[PDB]
């Protein structure tokens, strides 16, 4: 098996996005028995909530939907995942600072966006912004799970 964790700020707008988008594909290539997939946020301010109405309307827009409530990254979650997939690079400085602090650091820490064959590397929050940077963030999500997904395999 092989687990992924997505992780941005807040856990509502970009990670459950990511999250949704792995997990449509690796359903459709009828792979998803062999993956464990989660997302978490850096920070606490959001834990406990369905992720944004504009996240959900995006997903919903492409036929697809997510279960996920927010959540904080914990110790045991470098232990546990194979693959530490991030946002931006605050997201990447706050994940390096945590990794540091924890006996036994398993995870690889990535920029989701190194995936990207376009070559964006960060993927903004669009949480300030409307529904077409929530569009931006869903191509984003989608072309480097696609391309993350291709390069394991």
């Amino acid at each position: 098996s092989k687990s992924v964790l997505f992780v941005c700020l807040g856990n509502i707008c970009r990670s459950p996005i990511a999250e949704a988008v792995f997990r449509k594909l690796v359903t459709d290539e009828k792979v998803s028995d062999n993956w464990a997939i989660d997302s978490s946020a850096v920070s606490d301010w959001n834990v406990g909530r369905p992720p944004d109405p504009r996240a959900v309307s995006c997903l919903r827009n492409h036929g697809i939907s997510t279960a996920h409530k927010a959540r904080q990254i914990t110790k045991e979650d470098f232990a546990t995942f194979d693959y530490i997939l991030c946002m931006d690079e605050s997201n990447l400085r706050d994940l390096n600072r945590k990794s540091n602090q924890v006996k036994n650091c398993k995870a690889k820490i990535e920029l989701l966006g190194s995936y990207d064959p376009q070559k964006q590397l960060i993927i903004e929050d669009p949480y300030y912004g409307n529904d077409s940077d929530f569009e931006v963030v869903y191509q984003q999500c989608l072309r480097c799970c696609k391309a993350f997904l291709e390069k394991t395999y």
